[PDB]
């Protein structure tokens, strides 16, 4: 497995066409896991499975600007269990990113950091063993 945190370089940011394809399976009794699209310090697109916030299962998104984190966008929907193999795939479209786990459409996040060239590592952290973070255009 690779080294979580783990940080993956996406080479000249991002851009449409982009599918980004995380593989790894959560650990026993997981408490969080995220996703973290970073422009230097600023998080463009921030996507945090929590499994227990307030004995309730929901994924958070948001964006963190100047240290500052936004308005909280949040998914019900819940793909994740512990203990269990899962697939992230993140598409760039022109104006949101889109998410699917497990080949099932998840969510799509509006851009707010608009220099998507500048949009340039991806962070996984949290509670999963990671096997495979890697990006293609489609
Ligand atoms: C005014 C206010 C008060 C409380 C909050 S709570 C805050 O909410 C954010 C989304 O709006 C983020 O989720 C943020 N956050 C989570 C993590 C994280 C992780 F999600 C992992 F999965 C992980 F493994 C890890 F190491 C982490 F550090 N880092 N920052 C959270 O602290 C926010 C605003």
């Amino acid at each position: 497995p690779l080294i979580v945190p783990y940080n993956l370089p996406l080479p000249g940011g991002v851009v449409p066409r982009m599918l980004i394809t995380i593989l790894g399976t959560v650990k026993p009794n997981a408490n969080r896991i995220a996703l973290d699209f970073q422009r230097g310090n600023d998080v463009a697109f921030h996507f945090n499975p929590r499994f227990n916030e307030n004995n309730r299962r929901v994924i958070v998104c948001n964006t963190k600007l100047d240290n500052n984190w936004g308005r909280e966008e949040r998914q019900s929907v819940f793909p994740f269990e512990s203990g269990k193999p899962f697939k992230i795939q993140v598409l760039v479209e022109p104006d949101h990113f889109k998410v699917a786990v497990n080949d099932a459409h998840l969510l799509q996040y509006n851009h707010r950091v608009k220099k998507l060239n500048e949009i340039s590592k991806l962070g996984i952290s949290g509670d999963i063993d990671l096997t495979s973070a890697s990006y293609t255009m489609i």
